[PDB]
């Protein structure tokens, strides 16, 4: 089980909000040299620690005013989850897909433009697919927190 | 004025948030200074909000996913005061006001069983905003990118 | 009370679908006489079987492409049903409220330009409304069937 | 598309409560002479603002003593929605009928005499019909507000 | 025990009277091989043990115009003798005939009567939800009797 | 057609179906005669439609009362033999096809959770045209009447 | 049939189910010979069915423990079949039909999700007779002990 | 902590089923001499391994012929979760409580002589205690399984 130094924490802090600095930024933030700083980085991003970097958009400023929290029912035949699971990776709309633990089997994160744009999705997509059971969905009404940033302090 | 070139840029940048402007430009067909000039606009204009490093929770000892659907006290100042805490808790990443019967979904990222209890009945239940809360847990990752569609703007 | 016969069911039936027809094309389909026919549908107004005549829109034509059933929980404090009912008649964005038999207390029919105008509405006026305990709200996808007619065939 | 500005606006808002008003009355109160209210009615009935005009019954004075909001949940079989919908528009009881975000896939509000009225359609036709998997109802109680007057100003 | 007290013909009378409870003593001795005076016997004992608890004119509902039955889940409030003050209430009700505390999620179970949906209406939003101890109700109603009988099984008992 | 004498005339039989006329008579204050008279034609509308002993379930070790909650199988004639099977159980007192969720309500007498079991898995969830069924116990009797009310006809 | 001292007895063992006979006799005050005779018809009447050392889940990395409540399909020899593979499943420590609507309702063991995880998806959701199943987990154990109640036979 | 090596499973393995065999019957079985198999036990004993010694009874045997499962719905203030616990660990007709991560605050599992006792526990006892919102309840049709020992596989 992982176990990182008070400074390595730190990197990944820095990384986690900025994944666009110069190494000499990261050292400033990080209270590092830049030679050492690199040399931590290295192995961090060698360990797998780091899997993307990522530009993030406001879904505001690209017109994708509706944000969907679909919970999917996937039909009891054989075949249907590894289908969907399939198609789902295939659909740009959709940003996330989880298999989850209670009574909905998938819970899918989507954007839309608004409800008309959701609407084709659902009826004609979504429903249509042969191993979809059911759908059931709920929007954002207001974004209270959205970071990408994960906890590290149990690392130290 | 977002034109089949911004948005290519945009395209880039959600998968590849770390380019160099050189590699930029030649994926967007444009030559390097008339690309930055477009890349920075978008930039100044809020289009793109941040770059991140995205980790994986796995390498960082996060194997415990929880969707933690809040049920807010009806009480003035609860859904206020509930996002301000809501902000300090690191282990929580997004919180989101919903139109159904869940008032709020967390989506949030622990160790084990054994620390998201602490954060349930230590931190969660017990604050003054929140009446109820209910969790799931995630069995498998289908899918999970940050990066929005952009193809109904072409 | 009226008795309705064949003929005034006729003119209900014609009205209903033809809410602006002259009194002199109204006559003309039902077999009265102008005059007569004149005086009934008077008589029909008056006896509030005809309670109003309405221009129906389009909600999209007029930017409405949101089209929410609120389902709404009252407080159980005194005077909090008497004072939802009394907003409710208030808010312009909301056409129909029903008290309802079954888990949902109050169902709200009510159009929007888009996601974010139904946010402010709820979280700004609806939620804070002191008489309301909660609300949970769908959305059409799809209009299969909408008219404002009545059936009249059982008084035949 | 037609600009709308508060002269049309107000057009539209009174012909949506008053719906039978002669062109006289209407360029009375809404400061237009006769010929250019007329044209400019004609201007919004052709762009499809304006799409009917209904005369608007009481339910009770015809003996539709019962409105019911049926929740119907579609089977999962091809055509089974298409089919409900050509079949729903054929039924003169139901008068709307939405396909929703939520659980339930159709909401469906229809009027009747009695319970008996009701429970002879639900079993014998809706229930019956092959598309259906189940349906479930509530009544309304009371009604609080209902009119067909869609919200205009958001357009000024 | 019941098991011990009754016998096969105390149950044959029982089985009687809760199809036909207004038959005389030497109808209902006649549809039980016995005679009157120890048939009247038998019967007494079952009053006096409390089996037979009440007898009843069984009416339709439709004939006195009820075309509306009503199983209505009501949740309590919880406060002090809120389930007290309801029962209390309940019982003082004539159109509720039944009323069950139940051991799932519907706190206690009504079935009541009304001639109509306005009345339904009426008793429900200015009796029922007004009422202290009511935080919630919701209601069913029947599209069709399969079955209603008032008597209980008594094979177990032989 | 029912006046207020009607009324009293049923309203007490309703409570004591074994009153003698005379008793009768008296409680609706008429002579025996035109009380008898009465009570004929009542039975003859159809209005009064049995007369019954009721029975302490209690005292007849049936000490388990269940309210059955039945989803019927979507097919031509699960209904119909549903319906004709609840007939022939006679631990099932009454059945109900309902408005909401649930598409059957029985109400079914038991002496203990053993014998309700054999009657679940072995009788109702066997049957062809069951496709589930979830159950609740009666707690406490609060009220229990066979009789209707009358005010509304006066 | 049980007396007091056979209660006494069954308090003690079901506490303290190593004791020797010399112990065991000390705490319900009697001589090794009568609470060897008492135990052994205890036994024999099969009212002590097994004697059972207990573990700490969590000093043995048991660190999730799961209540699971599963959907059975409707079809010949589901049930059955179900029963017959839980009986085989070691994580699985308890299973009972119910009267609610859950069909039936696991009680199971893992060391994390990721074990859990692994359970669901590829052994129960893959299983004939299972048509769905959901989940929820232990926060706190407030209490947990095998001892039956006793006082009702006194 | 105690690292536990195959010998020492095999002595859980053995005990979990029978926990009254002696330690020349113990040694026996797990290939072990008495002294050894002694210091092991002990060992596991004193490193809180095993916890409990228990004797198991047929709740039949006893009379106890209703077994109940009891969703319980906590009070929302700060004292009823502490004094539900504290009254829960005094009724010995529950056998387990726990807070778990979903709708169900608590899950009681619970035994009675029939459905009299039940009754007579939840409303008297249960339902009346000033932590508890509300309850509800199944039971045991017919139970498929039910042991006490934990799989231990995973330490091999
Ligand atoms: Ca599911
Ligand atoms: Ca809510
Ligand atoms: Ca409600
Ligand atoms: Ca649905
Ligand atoms: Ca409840
Ligand atoms: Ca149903
Ligand atoms: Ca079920
Ligand atoms: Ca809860
Ligand atoms: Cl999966
Ligand atoms: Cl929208
Ligand atoms: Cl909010
Ligand atoms: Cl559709
Ligand atoms: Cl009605
Ligand atoms: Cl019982
Ligand atoms: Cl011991
Ligand atoms: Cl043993
Ligand atoms: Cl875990
Ligand atoms: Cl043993």
């Amino acid at each position: 089980q992982l176990t990182l130094d008070k400074t390595d924490i730190k990197i990944l802090q820095v990384l986690q909000e900025n994944g666009r600095l110069t190494n000499v930024e990261l050292s400033e933030r990080v209270a590092l040299s830049p030679s050492p700083c690199l040399r931590r980085l290295k192995q961090l991003e060698d360990a797998g620690i780091v899997r993307q970097y990522a530009a993030l958009l406001s879904p505001e400023s690209v017109n994708l005013g509706l944000q969907a929290f679909i919970r999917v029912s996937i039909r009891k035949a054989k075949d249907a989850r590894e289908d969907f699971a399939a198609s789902v990776r295939k659909w740009p709309e959709v940003l996330s897909c989880f298999a989850l633990t209670g009574e909905t089997d998938y819970l899918l994160q989507a954007f839309f433009t608004d409800m008309n744009a959701f609407s084709h999705f659902v009826l004609d997509t979504l429903l249509s697919h042969h191993g979809v059971q059911d759908a059931q969905s709920s929007f954002v009404l207001k974004e209270i927190k959205h970071t990408t940033s994960l906890p590290l302090n149990h690392l130290l």
